[PDB]
């Protein structure tokens, strides 16, 4: 069995845009005709620079090789080039590549990847979401914190245990920053109110995107505490293992971390520094579906927790859902609200939620098919943006922006 | 002032490809007609993947900018698509974007960029080579003792006061392995036959290439004391600060590395860890000059010394000649050789290399240009081959292949 | 090009003395007539001995030689006498000749200082204040809680977004020292009615003077994290770096410190200790603009930021904005008011301040020039005190003196 | 009791001027006629600004003070100007004007000073010198191996129990660096020769300054092991302690270092971090005889041993000879040969010095009294030199002068 061919689809996400602007899909072939899905997740470099760049891994580290050598994939992948360090987006891409691999190996098997991996632990996954409130112009609004309270008292409704929200103002090129008062103050008031809407019912997580220098995180987190976040997300920006465990050394709030991570590598030295006992893992961006067991391995020897990422599309969720299966540090899965929307359109089968929990495929593979004919009818992207990008100015300490 | 346009040259190494298989080169022109030139360090992706990432890294965050504003492309660059943690093709492209705007900054001012980055330290800088030594067939043959000891000797002959080999043989995707008893003791003859053919009149620079495991890497350093090299390069893989430290504490050779990590946040973890006391930084790979001026000086503050890596084209040779220039602590500036043969024919005033030192440029700005007729002749790169490549399959202990 | 002539001029500052008892400004001449300022901060020796002083560094490291050359001027200079570790007044010294070099490069190519060290981040600075109360005799009045509320409210008016006040009494020749219950709770009441008066409208700034042995500084630090200030300056005596970092341990108020620190080898060791996350290096101290764009650098590999001293000339003060408008890492600029009365008078065109923020020069150079009229009618300086000084006698705990 | 006047001698010392160019001294005379001598040890600036500067620290800090407030005169002089962190050139002065003071105590007592900070535990101090070796001209030769076992053979003879000499050639203002093979093979050349000379009956001192970094340092110190010196001085550069420490770790030799170091607070730095176990400090440098007793102190409780420098002239000698008289942990005292030539003509009573030993004075105070009709006849100094200095330029690999 050997891997002959690959499409690229990058699907257009439509206005207004939940998950991002593009989601990267690749298609792998083998000689005796099981087809695999992956998702890869990397934005350092625009959908016109991937296609090439994909296509140049591919041929290289993967054409005509047995889907089944995925410990050979990542080896050769990571070492491309002379360098055997992570390069963060050929780690993106290789995830594409790798899960796709486990598509077809489950598929072959007859099997999830859930049953290869270590076998079912959780009949359901504890899931939560991003609030994603409305203004009365039906607009996204990131800056009330009533209308937030809102949206997680409704989330509360539909079974969620957990919400998550930034009020902690753009994170930028020059970032970390020091928050202003005036920030400090949202913030604060922003757990009020959601925990006054949820009371006991859901834990808040306080989804910070690295804004901070940690000396800002720290003052943060003092004037968080009495809210009992069940995390305090990416305080500082990455890169810097020490910073990182300094802001978890001086709050009792639980430091999450990690999708802006790459590799057992990277896991590692954070996890050393005490840097967080959550990690955020995203399966498309680690290494693969290998790779991020490695990881979670790595969490579990330090007793911390996966609760891995979602910014993207349903292959990648599906992939992610296939890792928490199996995985008994297990804390929660992202979830982008219910998987409805473009998110189900895009597939043949939509991921499964009910009250506040993700329930796994028993489908072979990675449970999961995209749709081709509503990705050809999304494709292609012709936006200018990338998938998500860091606001281009310092941030002015007299402004009240958003995330 | 701004930068208006970008152009691309992939250059085609002729055989036999001494400083690989092709060179990255950009070239910028401003709205007042100054042009500077750069060179990109990175070979993750083949040149196909790497014209089009170029442009839309140009594009994205360089288009339209004042090309002083070096602070502010490294940030943009760096923090690109919501990453702002290493990506290493993202910085060796902006680290060749970067020096050409220095060359535009040099030229602007009417001053060597050194003149600007700290000012003239030195007249002229300390220079080695690895050695080329060629079979009777007329091939370059890493295997042979007593011919790579009869190189050393010509080059001291030149006024070479150091010389690079590398006798570990292969480096794979599954490396770091442990060397045999007969690769370790081929290691220690050669340092053997070369150090009867220098005498005191020139340093060995043991020049591995992350072959190994610590564990590997410390018995060959108790080999090697005896010869008293000036340095043991890349003991181990680059990514794990704490495994190459251990090294560095079990041998009194100094550890030298750095070829393979970029910014000066790797460099930081690199130091703190104790990991080397002599960082081998390439300019077109670590963020641009101004990176590469903050990398020397952490070195600085740990008493350590940087050793610039050259496996590239003129023009990268020349941004780290620039860089050099300016360093206190300089310890040495790698050459491919004299600087002759294509090296010198790809630009239109070639380095200057007398007795063992690099002589560096009084004229403006890098002191580098293109010879455009010899750039469009050697375009394009046609090789199946990335920059440099890592074996594929793990090394045999039976085997007895060079690196 | 080269400099040829130094002169040296030490103005008297009119009562009542803002900004201290005299600024020590020196003039670099280039043989091709280019004109460079600059300003030392020192005052471990008063101008009798400066002047003399002065000249020695000239002579022996500056005279004849090419002003580009700033690491071959710092090095030589911190070296002298076979030295090579800081020697405060020396590098204070060194600090005016480098920044004048500095003066003189960017005048030579045209360019403001910020876009050869890095290029503009910042548009404006954000920038602070000490609080300067007056009684009703109209002296300035540090004793009083309520006066300071008032003028912190005054200065928001204007547009400030931090204030600095140090409550906490004398500083001696044997601090560190424990402070009274009686100071601990003026210390508290201060923060409590400047919080009062600010609201979230400016930070507050604890700005301490290194009174307090560091069991002193935890338990003031105990009692103003309810006001949650920005930062908690000087907790203890300068030179000893696990003494402050035991403060930074025990306290979630962010430490700064730098003003009296010299050299980024000085700054090193207090990074290593975790001893300050905000680093107020003054320019005209630490050895002039390079070293200072070092000592930043040092800070962001640790997520630290600066945050320059200023208590001394506006020459100092326009070096200082040079640096910060570089800095990607920059937190906030201290100012003397807003930068008006003898700061404007002693120099052709003012720094200009607005609305809470400094607004940096576009002209060449540090973009500042003395009015040579006005330094010739306040000089000689004939005063009997240092620039700054320490109490003579121990603190008693009896005793409510101000700082 | 009160120090009421002060007179400055700058004595400048006849060719080939060992113990440097010029001698600091200072006189002072109390109220009811008591008369007390000081040297100062400082170079950062030359005699010319000396002056004027120990005059200023006089009337601040001495004028009309008792002698006998040492902690006083300490410090207000270590606080001076609003420091209280150590500055180079003040702890010279004032350890100057403190040992005069100590004259003066000890003479009001009738009692040696060493019989009031602690009283005699030594008969007689235990002596070395450097190797002052003449070519046939008649000039010091610091280049020839044989010529210095020769005078280490005769100061053998002389009784001498331990020789000092250092072959590591040039220290610069761009030190540290890395030495060349042909100098690593002088170091051990000269080692081995003066073994030959001296055998079991003197130890070996490697005087070395601060040439190297670390890995050099560490290098050297591996080829020297078999020789077995009793110290390896000053490997690195002075101001970073991590650095010396690695040296430390990485060798067998004692590491000594401190003549460049000033206060107790820089000395536990370097004891804290394990960076030598001989303390060499300068009693007119540290900040006088208390603080060098401080400084004595801090090695006691690491089990460190002191051997004070001396570059200088006699009455700083005699306050060392006071110091290491009631040391319980006191090793070895340098002396500039047998303390004759023009240390003894300068003083009224020389330096008594017998088979290898210093014989502590009897008389009350210091026991040394300038002779001031030789002080008159050697002032002023007119010569263009500090009293030492680095070289001006980097080291060139094939360089081998001297140091």
């Amino acid at each position: 069995m050997k891997i002959v061919s690959l499409e690229t689809h990058i699907v257009a996400v439509p206005p207004p845009h939940v998950g991002g602007m593009y989601w990267i899909f690749v298609k792998l072939k083998t000689d005796d005709g099981i087809e695999g899905v992956g998702e890869i997740y990397s934005a350092t470099f625009g959908p016109k620079a991937m296609a090439p760049i994909i296509d140049d891994v591919f041929e290289r580290h993967l054409l005509n090789r047995d889907p089944h050598h995925v410990e050979r994939l990542f080896r050769q992948a990571y070492s491309s080039g002379f360098t055997q360090r992570p390069d963060l987006t050929m780690m993106g891409v290789v995830s594409g590549l790798e899960m796709a691999c486990w598509d077809i190996i489950g598929k072959a098997a007859a099997k999830p990847v859930y049953e290869l991996l270590g076998g079912r632990i959780h009949e359901r996954l504890r899931s939560y979401t991003y609030l994603y409130p409305k203004n009365a112009k039906g607009e996204y609004d990131y800056d009330d914190p009533d209308l937030a309270a809102e949206c997680a008292a409704e989330n509360v409704k539909l079974g969620f245990t957990a919400v998550k929200f930034d009020p902690a103002g753009p994170y930028t090129a020059y970032s970390g920053h020091q928050l202003s008062l005036e920030v400090l103050d949202r913030c604060e008031l922003f757990c009020r109110r959601v925990r006054e809407a949820v009371g006991s019912k859901a834990d808040l997580l306080f989804g910070t995107h690295g804004q901070m220098v940690p000396s800002s995180a720290i003052r943060l987190a003092k004037r968080l505490e009495k809210y009992d976040p069940l995390w305090f997300e990416e305080p500082v920006p990455p890169g810097q293992e020490e910073a990182i465990a300094q802001v978890a050394k001086h709050t009792s709030i639980p430091i999450a971390t990690g999708e802006r991570l790459t590799t057992k590598y990277e896991f590692h030295k954070l996890l050393q520094a005490g840097g967080a006992s959550i990690l955020q893992l995203n399966v498309a961006r680690v290494g693969g579906l290998l790779e991020a067991k490695k990881i979670a391995t790595l969490a579990e020897v330090h007793y911390a927790q996966i609760a891995p990422h979602l910014y993207n599309g349903p292959v990648g969720a599906a992939a992610s859902i296939q890792l928490a299966t199996c995985t008994p540090n297990f804390l929660i899965q992202e979830s982008i609200m219910t998987w409805g929307g473009f998110h189900a359109e895009v597939v043949k089968t939509p991921i499964r939620w009910e009250d506040g929990y993700i329930i796994p495929s028993n489908e072979p593979g990675l449970g999961i098919e995209l749709d081709m004919d509503v990705v050809k009818r999304h494709t292609p992207y012709t936006g200018e943006r990338l998938h998500l990008q860091m606001g281009e100015h310092p941030v002015d300490v007299k402004d009240l922006a958003p995330a």
